[PDB]
């Protein structure tokens, strides 16, 4: 029954992203939004026989009927990353992306769940926050930075290490989106996994480094497209299931936090009716994880800071 | 367990098509082959915490390993129309693409079920089935053209106009994939639904031009991707399905057929562990859709010539 | 003194031209049209240190601020071939393509040149023609089929092969633009250039096929863009210094002719003040270059009732 | 004639300004050189019926056979803007391509003149001047970063306000290629021009966001092209005009100068036959441009320490 929409819709992910929406029992209408291409977009995925009524929107003037009665806006708009760029080099683009966006919401659909994908996603919910609470209607439990690529790539890596079902494996990841602040708890894996050392450091890092190995491979042709619709879609629905009263959903987000001195901070958060029941918090971590959260804190006040900093001057 | 191969994987239909399959339980092993830019989209979809393990492979040289093993290959390679374009008008550039890829095929997975997407899908279809032929291998119950986007248009548009879940209405449909050559059964609609010869005449007219509805949709930007993709995706499961000995698996599609007077023809197809078990024939049909059977059959016997005509000058 | 329109300004084609345009004493305004990208393109020109104003206009509703007061009108607007293309799978689009856009010249600037750069030029022309004919405006003088690449390309090779200088090489071309439509007069030459008959026929087959083979070297990247840029703006430039009283300009278009039982075709032209001036004719030929006017004219004739005839269905 | 090579030869600035080079009778060979589409854009080129010999090469392999015996390399290649980017915004991609590009020109073509286009300006040159150091070839006087576009637009938008033939204005632009480091030195114009203080405030804002505004005006399809192709052409010809002994030849370029503070800077140059003959310097300046001047000089350091902090990274 979940009405969902998604602004930037015919991008690389926007596209992926609306296809598995639009496929899913648990959406009832899509509103697909964009600056170009959307309504081909819509009139594609109409044909596809699955319940959700898929209208498309174009260009400033019609953002408003698209968040219309929303539930759930997910925002993939944004500019992705050439091979050798960092998160930041985009933070100009997207900061006004997602704060022309996050500004529409606030004012058209302020009870719906917010999910940004746009990058650097430590900077972009500090973003929306402020935004939010500018038009005076921020509720924290329902604004979320989409991190569960992190977990999914945690798993697979892990899975293919130790030979074993990645739908079976669970990798918390904690901190933020953007290298060192990505933080694998390996030790809270489950099933447990033993690494040496070496191995473990190797496997954190790729981790860590994960967007930027598909970039390099790209060559050009963008960052991960797919496998972030799959991991956009994933938390939609984990959200939206938790929303009608499903019990024990727990998904790692970057999201208002109390839990370090870091104002924003990612951590398993029990989801419910109101978006964030519960943060479960850091929990029981190694000495090597410890020593990575620490490191990871400085880079992650800046980033919030450089986020805030930007919605001053509008 | 099912190894599927993707051929075209990197093009508007290719990565959410590679993306669905990567998605699935059913698929062991997706190898993925393009022209340009695979590696990028193996890299992306790697990622995903599914079984699938994902390669990708660049160029003719490769193309040979991309196939090895495989149970399945789809094929949407080819070009696509802009508006204005018959299907039709395709042909000699998709012909020699179809021709050189089916060849591989015949070459290196003889065995495999070759699924094309291609179009114009009347003629390509023969196509395939004259280069098999020409390498010794042809067995005409592992040859598909897929017209399963037909099927699912059919669904949702009768879903729509009656008020009912498209995903428990099944419209057969049967000739070809071209214009006047898509015949939907709806007589054989289940559930039952009975519309005036006014309305009937239009829905029938949209199914048939819902291609083209989509191009003019994109303006110049292509043609079904997304849905193509949910198509495609339905008819590789279904055929996966069959494999892994499910029963009561039916898929109208393009193949080799003794149903009428066309050498090549659509229609239900059981489909079973070695590919069609048995075709279900055009069965009970109203006056109305007896004279589009009749109507398509000069058109169909065109585009299959045509492809056939193709492969004797190689 | 003259105000030039590109039609499909924002194309491979369009850009450059309009860029060459833009450079040239001869234009005093340059209005710029397209479905697409219009004002960006407009936006980048308008910079460049020269007199002529460029505006950009975008979408059927600007095309009528266009066309007021055009002087000459250039066509590019149109899809391109790949790879195993015949001239004529582009048929459907581009007839459709160049119908809609000459018919905003004959209601908005009736009394302009037309020059027609869309493919098939044997099918465009006469679309023009009678498109201008249904709003009482048709003058025969004012029509062109831009086939000037051809001579461009017919100068280069003969100067390559001879070692001259293709600022100084002259080519007649004759018949249409297609295949073996394509007549290069080589014994008309000047300088005059002796071939033995193996190499003239190789030459001329290179001549033929000269856009094929840069359609192959571009692998699906298009066809020729830059060397038409080059080839369309020294038409333009020919026919608007003949407006403006310069003396002896001669150009090979394809026209209104009733020089061949062809009702269109391609020779050499003085142009003037009015358009055509003077039609110059076939002129003495080679037993050679005879056969080859004599075998190209059934082509012609069904190029000609092909666009003919699609003007009637409108 | 000149041999110039063009880097980044398949791109949208790359391709105009090859057809450019292409026509002049100035260049007696065009070598092209681009990781992609290469032969397709050399073939294309070749068939333009003038005297340039074309060569298309594509791939590190061939890089060094497109450099051998160049007069002059121009470098168009790197990534352009999306809306909401700086210019610096590109360095991290940016500086990689040029530091490669650049060390293979000091290999190859070390006595040839270099101009990059690639951006940021301000940081590519230092890059470039760095590599070449490393390689024991620096040469100031044959380096230069093309700022020509930033005059051709000063000229453009001081004629439309006063009314002039452009190609009789001519604006010193000094300073650098971003933002604020823009200089139009209005008081030095020729003919002079007085503006009222609220038009001259408007037209030097104008001219600094010029790029900014096409690049707004592409809404996300690049930045500046066809009026870069122009400018980069531009500069190509006063270069090979000044290498074959033409007198007067100036042109304003971001270059190794010890007229400020700053290491690199641009100001107006007399070109010879070695490259810059002289330095002509700032000059006497009003009072409006000295604060101008002052404002610049933090940025372009930073730009400046910024591309030789990466070269020693290397
Ligand atoms: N959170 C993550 O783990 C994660 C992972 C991968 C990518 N990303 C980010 O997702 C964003 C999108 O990436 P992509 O690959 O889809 O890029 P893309 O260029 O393929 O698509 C971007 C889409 O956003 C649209 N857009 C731009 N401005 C818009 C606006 N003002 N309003 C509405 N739509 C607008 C574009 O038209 C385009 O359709 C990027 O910022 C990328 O860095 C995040
Ligand atoms: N059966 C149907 O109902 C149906 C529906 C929609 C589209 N189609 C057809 O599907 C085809 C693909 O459509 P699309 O939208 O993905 O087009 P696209 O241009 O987005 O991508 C097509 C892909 O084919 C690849 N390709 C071309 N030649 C190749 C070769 N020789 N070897 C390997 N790859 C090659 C291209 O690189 C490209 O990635 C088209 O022919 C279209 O007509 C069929
Ligand atoms: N005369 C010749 O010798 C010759 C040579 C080469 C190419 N051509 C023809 O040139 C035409 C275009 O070539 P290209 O390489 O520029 O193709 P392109 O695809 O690069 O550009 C085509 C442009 O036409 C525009 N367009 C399409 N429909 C339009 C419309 N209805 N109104 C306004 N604009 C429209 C598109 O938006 C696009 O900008 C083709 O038809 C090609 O066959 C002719
Ligand atoms: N100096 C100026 O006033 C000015 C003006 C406009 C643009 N620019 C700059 O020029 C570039 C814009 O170029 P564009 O508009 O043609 O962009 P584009 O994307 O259209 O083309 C860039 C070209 O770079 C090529 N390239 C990338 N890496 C390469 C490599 N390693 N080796 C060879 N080629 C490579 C690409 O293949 C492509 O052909 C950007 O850096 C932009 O910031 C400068």
């Amino acid at each position: 029954n979940a009405k969902v929409a998604v602004l930037g819709a015919s991008g690389g992910i926007g596209q992926p992203l609306s296809l598995l929406l639009k496929n899913s029992p648990l959406v009832s209408r899509l509103t697909l939004y964009d600056i170009a291409h959307t309504p081909g977009v819509a009139a594609d995925l109409s044909h596809i026989e699955t319940k959700a009524a898929v209208k498309g929107y174009l260009g400033p003037e019609q953002l408003p009927d698209c968040l219309k009665g929303c539930d759930v806006v997910v925002i993939p708009a944004g500019v992705p990353r050439k091979p050798g760029m960092t998160r930041d080099d985009l933070f100009n683009t997207n900061a006004t992306i997602v704060a022309t966006l996050t500004a529409a919401c606030a004012q058209h659909c302020p009870e719906a769940m917010i999910c940004v994908i746009a990058n650097p996603v430590n900077s972009t919910i500090p973003i929306t926050a402020e935004v939010f609470k500018k038009h005076g209607v921020y509720n924290p439990n329902k604004i979320f930075g989409v991190t569960t690529l992190d977990i999914v790539r945690a798993n697979t890596f892990v899975a293919e290490l130790k030979g074993l079902d990645p739908a079976r494996v669970n990798v918390p990841v904690i901190g933020g989106h953007a290298g060192k602040t990505i933080i694998p708890l390996i030790s809270q894996c489950t099933p447990k996994v033993d690494f040496p050392q070496d191995q473990l450091t190797a496997l954190t890092g790729r981790i860590q480094e994960a967007g930027t190995e598909v970039v390099k491979a790209k060559a050009g042709a963008g960052s991960a497209t797919l496998s972030m619709a799959y991991a956009g879609a994933r938390f939609v629905f984990s959200l939206v299931d938790a929303m009608n009263g499903k019990e024990g959903v727990v998904e790692c987000s970057f999201v208002k936090s109390q839990e370090t001195e870091c104002t924003y901070f990612s951590t398993p958060l029990l989801l419910g009716k109101k978006g964030i029941e519960k943060n479960l918090g850091i929990g029981k971590v190694s000495s090597f994880e410890e020593k990575m959260i620490s490191d990871a804190i400085p880079e992650l006040k800046a980033s919030i800071k450089k986020g805030e900093d930007f919605v001053k001057t509008l």
